[PDB]
DNA sequence: CGTTTAAGCGGTTGCTAGAGCTGTCTACGACCAATTGAGCGGCCTCGGCACCGGGATTCTCCAGGGCGGCCGCGAAAAGGG
């Protein structure tokens, strides 16, 4: 996925979108639970690789 | 201490250097007036060093493309009742 804007070429148009929501997302839990410490934020029961 | 030798003193004999005195004069330096150009201060400018803006040149990083390994998953061959 491959794409020219305003004349720079190969742009990553779905790495594009995909870091927008990414971001928003990780800013908007953040801001919710840990406002007053963005130190004390935690996973939970959420268990990864 | 023994021995030789050269310093010290007195003497010759003539000429020349030098101090002292007297005399003349002449070039040379003090002195004065007019003049001006070489010394001291400032003013202006260039040679060279340095500061700043602009352009050419080479090094570093982020992302895409391709390949290997896992994850159970699922179709399939063989065995049992």
């Amino acid at each position: 996925v491959l794409f020219n804007f305003k004349g720079v070429k190969s742009l990553n148009a779905e790495s594009l979108l995909s870091r927008v929501e990414d971001l928003k997302y990780l800013k908007n839990l953040i801001n919710s639970n840990y406002k007053d410490d963005p130190l004390k934020f935690s996973l939970g029961n959420n268990t990864p690789k």
